[PDB]
């Protein structure tokens, strides 16, 4: 059985390589997984900083136009000076914004 | 004896290591999801935000278009502030769309 | 002890497909971190735009005011008119938002 001897040392080897892939593959798979949170993070904490700032300069503007108003009386009102452009705001959208958020951090 | 021995100890080795190769491709299968679910919520919150700068701008702009109105009498918005004026905001909404376009994307 | 033979022969078709399975992996692996990539770039790129976007809307806003100052001197100004209000500001989180995208772009370097 000579023959057979000799191909069984080839497939312990061989084997051995095996293992030794799937053992890198896990390791690849970790950094993966690593980056993909590290991502997840970056992403998150952006988009909280971008939240904060829109919030801010929504709520800047609204006052604003509040002296706006207040300077148009003596002129008939914000509507008759500028026509119906008046009428449009600035949806506040903070709260889908925040709920996105919160989903993303779910993988912290 | 020894041959017979060899193959046995060879053949759980195998199934093992199948056992590994089908917990592998699950992990994968797994982390293809995730990946999707990043890139989903990414353009979710890239569109609410594209969203409400957008509007922002409009309406700073037609705040603009009052204090020029009120300006006037005055000289203007330019002799009253300055150089400052000519700053505005520049619409940057397609450039916008387009990112978040290419993070929907699949394939 | 012919079937020692085929149990041979068996066990190297497996080694064979298992190979073949783990370059497929290795392939999956790499499309993945290309993915991974691509998002990381194209999350970079719309967070600059809106950082643009943003530190405009603020300046503009912030000469509107000036504007307005200007305009509410004669009833006494911006204070007395609005109350309190007027105090409320836009924070600058430029720098902020500026360091976590740049930490976005140094880990494509790695
Ligand atoms: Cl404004």
């Amino acid at each position: 059985m000579k023959q057979i001897e000799d191909k069984i040392e080839e497939i312990l080897s061989k084997i051995y390589h095996i293992e030794n892939e799937i053992a890198r593959i896990k390791k690849l798979i970790g950094n993966l997984v690593s980056r993909l949170r590290r991502l997840a993070n970056q992403t998150a904490k952006s988009l909280e900083l971008l939240l904060r700032v829109t919030t801010e300069e929504r709520t800047f503007s609204l006052i604003n136009r509040h002296a706006i108003d207040f300077l148009l009386t003596r002129w008939g009102g914000t509507c008759k000076v500028l026509g119906p452009d008046c009428s449009i705001g600035i949806e506040d959208l903070s709260r889908n914004i925040s709920e996105q958020i919160d989903q993303i951090k779910k993988d912290e």
